[PDB]
DNA sequence: ACACACGTGTGT
DNA sequence: ACACACGTGTGT
């Protein structure tokens, strides 16, 4: 809509924008309430160069690591190349530290971990694999692989809408076998955290919280949450799981998703240094030179105190498939060499803390999470709630009166 | 173009 | 217990 192409990265303001870095400060210390140092700006540069190892597999270059407990929200914002207009600047992400309650946060970790481990479906996803198909990032074990679990609705090619067009009675909980008793648990876990989440969504990202719930008395059945206010229509559990670098196609347009982040018991404490951790990365992006307000050193030190970590190759060794995923393993050698001669080449990853809330228009840009070194959904490291509305979800019923 | 998706119910 | 049926956009 301005008058100043791919290489600028995907075009978007639903999570805010603004003529500079300084405007973004404005908006976003409306939003939350604070100002100063409870906001931190990155600005992060998009050179659609995809850091990957050797294998295909996601790696980070640079985490992004909360500073200190006075630092409330993180903002990732994009600055255009070229423009000088009024959406110069995006936000492509925000992350709330201090999202949900942390007895809360330590409940659902347990109560989640134990469902899903003894009655959980697993629900298959092209994510799950490297590019040729062939790698073990989730671990090779059946009973302790990292997996995803989707719950709620969900939409489907083959009805253009809902999956449960023609489902008489739809289970969004599904869990192996019949037990209601134990789907009720963990629907009423999940439909509580919609409902708490929601107020933070509008509150933080009003314009794509606005946008999902422009339906919503429209198609009632197609949306999880427990009041009036209810943006998200599906929700999956990912316990351990690595994501391979993807986009949510299917995700509705000008919406966003929500990721609220539980973790280990080793990894609960501000000041701590866990065992392992699981980082959820932007492989085309790289870091600035400069900080939020355009200084060289401020840069400079927040990368000797580790609140940016500058990442340095790796060479591991790894497992790979004999023979691919249709749709016995061996010993590789696995590096992320040239991934990290190349300055251009990105993988700016963020490291989300136990009952954080994380926000980002994962449709349009492309995201990993990293595999862990031992991954064990019986004892994750860390569990996603990822938080969505699928595109075409706006009729009643599930869509059954079109599917008649 | 063109292989590829956070599936379910009915049929045989 | 499989077997069939139902058929959408995006990235490349
Ligand atoms: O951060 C995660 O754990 C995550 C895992 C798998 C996904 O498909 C995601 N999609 C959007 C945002 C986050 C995620
Ligand atoms: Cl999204
Ligand atoms: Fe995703
Ligand atoms: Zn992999
Ligand atoms: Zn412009
Ligand atoms: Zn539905």
């Amino acid at each position: 809509s301005c008058r100043c192409e791919k290489d600028e990265g995907p075009f978007y303001t639903h999570l805010g924008a603004g003529p500079n870095v300084a405007a973004i400060r404005e908006i976003m210390e409306e939003r939350f309430g604070q100002k100063g140092k409870a906001i931190r700006i990155e600005r992060v540069i998009y050179t659609g160069k995809e850091g990957k190892s050797s294998q295909g597999c996601p790696i980070a270059k640079w985490v992004v690591r909360r500073s200190s407990s006075e630092e409330k929200l993180l903002c990732l914002v994009r600055e255009r190349a070229g423009h000088t207009c009024e959406a110069a600047v995006i936000v492509i992400l925000i992350l709330v530290w201090e999202g949900i309650p942390l007895s809360l946060a330590d409940k659902l970790y347990s109560e989640l971990t134990e469902t899903l481990r003894k009655y959980g479906t697993l629900t298959n996803r092209r994510c799950a694999l490297n590019e040729e198909r062939t790698c073990a990032c989730q671990g090779l074990d059946p009973e302790t692989c990292g997996a995803s679990f989707s719950f709620g609705c969900s939409w489907s090619m083959y009805y253009n809408g809902c999956k449960f067009a023609r489902s008489k009675i739809p289970r969004k909980f599904k869990l192996l076998g019949d037990d209601p008793k134990e789907e009720e648990k963990l629907e009423s876990h999940l439909q509580n955290l919609s409902t708490l989440m929601a107020p933070t969504y509008k509150k933080l990202a009003p314009d794509a919280y606005n946008n999902q719930i422009e339906y919503e008395h429209r198609a009632p059945e197609c949306r999880l949450g427990l009041k009036e206010g209810r943006p998200f229509s599906g929700v999956t559990a990912c316990l351990d799981f690595c994501a391979h670098a993807h986009r949510d196609l299917h995700n509705m347009q000008n919406g966003s998703t929500l990721v609220c982040t539980l973790t280990r018991e080793d990894n609960r404490e501000f000041g701590g240094k866990p065992e392992d951790e699981q980082l959820h990365v932007l492989p085309l992006y790289k870091v600035s030179d400069v900080d939020e307000f355009g200084s060289v050193e401020a840069q400079e030190e927040k990368k000797r105190s580790g609140a940016i970590q500058v990442l340095s190759s790796f060479r591991r060794k790894v497992r790979m498939l004999a023979e691919p995923v249709k749709t016995g393993s061996d010993e590789v050698w696995s590096d992320s060499e040239q991934s990290f001669l190349d300055p251009d080449i990105g993988g700016v990853a963020v490291a989300p803390t136990h009952g954080s809330i994380l926000i980002e228009c994962a449709k349009r840009e492309l995201h990993a999470t990293t595999p862990l070194k031992n991954p064990n959904r019986n004892h994750p490291t860390r569990i996603s709630l990822v938080f969505y509305q699928h595109k075409s979800m706006n009729e009643p019923k599930h869509g059954l009166a079109l599917w008649e």
